[PDB]
This record gives structure tokens, sequence and C-alpha cells, in this order.
């Protein structure tokens, strides 16, 4: 139900990482966290 933001957890169904901050979901299969790059 939103994006998450770095450091935090994402899910690539329900809570991926918020767009435009340079955020990858890792692992993100589908469960990682938000990584800068």
């Amino acid at each position: 139900q939103g994006c998450a933001f770095e450091g935090e957890s994402c899910n690539v169904q329900f809570y991926p990482c918020c767009p435009g901050l340079g955020l990858t979901c890792i692992p993100g299969n589908p469960d990682g966290t938000c990584y800068y790059l």
C-alpha cells in the first residue's frame, strides 16, 4: 500500500522503493531493503 524509503523494507508487490531517489530493492525476491545507488 505505499512505497519505501532508504533503509526501509521493500516488497515488490506491496511496498516497492519510492522512485526518483536512486533506490533498489535488495534482494527484492520479493522482500528487500531499499538501498541507494
